[PDB]
């Protein structure tokens, strides 16, 4: 009766299995402190460091679930107000994949699980020892001071996490990220047209 | 390593290319209002509204540049449209891109890199389905579109072919609207060749 068809190539339209948030559950590790205490001193290890190793490299990864048909990021959320996706400083002559793996089990892995990263899904840039950040490297900016690197982790079906006692694990829809950098800043903000090419398919 | 991963993209020199004139494109509408009625009588006849539109990139001095259709002073658009009931919407951008900027005497399209939904015959438009809504009354598509390493494009009168650095586009939905100004964000995980 039916006749075979292709196959769409995976660049235009890639394909991405969500569950419900009530199938992923989480316990608690062992404290994960800040390497820095505030801001005036955060890009002071990055000017510090920046002369020695050169520009430093983040790697950031995007957790995604559906609740009633709704995608929702994974969020980190260190005393109340400061959300952060799960990832961190990758090392000198570190893979982006395998250290985004190293730190994707960091932050949240069990221990007693493997993670599944095949989607680079934005670039994010630091010309100066400053908060700004951009989706491109702004003019005339030859060496920038960070290199920050988005992925988009699937999930399987079910997991369970361990999370660093002093974090919490939220879960925020699209529409409360949108146009919310006061709330989640300019990186998780803008995960909503960051996220609006893959074609989710609510399970 | 795998195309999920990296896309390699070739972008070449806006000296590369050339515009000629043609004949004036008019839109299908009058006014705002008569759009949105529009939109209101297909949308019981056919259904969702899906548009499909094409950010085609060039450089200037190793700077990334998408080209805007602008419409007197203040109005920029994509070059885009309507597909037609039961289109292939990389066919139809293929037949949209050559209705616009094609002549009268060979597009490649391998990337989806946004969808924006308009819930409402209105005004706003979301890069999700906004909660509770089931019937959105547009589904908007966007392809980066790959350009040869030189082209000549037939550009309708009433319209002016412009380049867009990234860095104007980026966070200035004033002047360039929702869409238009998430662009450099959309193109951020593609690896620029300058050539």
């Amino acid at each position: 009766s039916m006749y075979i068809q292709q196959t769409k190539p995976l660049t235009l339209e890639r394909t991405i299995n969500l569950y419900p948030l009530t199938n992923y559950t989480f316990g608690t590790k062992e404290p994960l402190y800040e390497k820095d205490s505030s801001v005036a001193a955060r890009f002071q290890r990055m000017r510090e460091e920046f002369d020695k190793i050169g520009m430093r490299r983040t790697v950031e990864g995007v957790l995604i679930v559906h609740e009633h048909r709704l995608p929702h990021v994974l969020l980190l959320q260190l005393g109340t107000t400061f959300f952060k996706l799960p990832g961190g400083e990758l090392n000198p002559g570190e893979d982006e994949v395998e250290g985004l793996k190293r730190l994707m089990t960091e932050i949240l892995g069990r221990q007693d699980q493997d993670w599944v990263i095949d989607d680079c899904i934005g670039n994010w840039w630091r010309p100066n020892f400053e908060p700004p950040q951009y989706p491109y490297i702004p003019a005339h900016i030859t060496k920038p001071k960070e290199h920050k690197k988005l992925f988009l982790v699937q999930l399987q079906e079910k997991a369970l996490f361990a999370v660093p006692k002093n974090y919490k694990l939220v879960a925020a829809p699209l529409f409360e990220l949108y146009d919310n950098a006061p709330g989640y800043g300019p990186i998780i903000s803008s995960l909503p047209q960051l996220l609006s090419r893959f074609n989710f398919i609510y399970n």
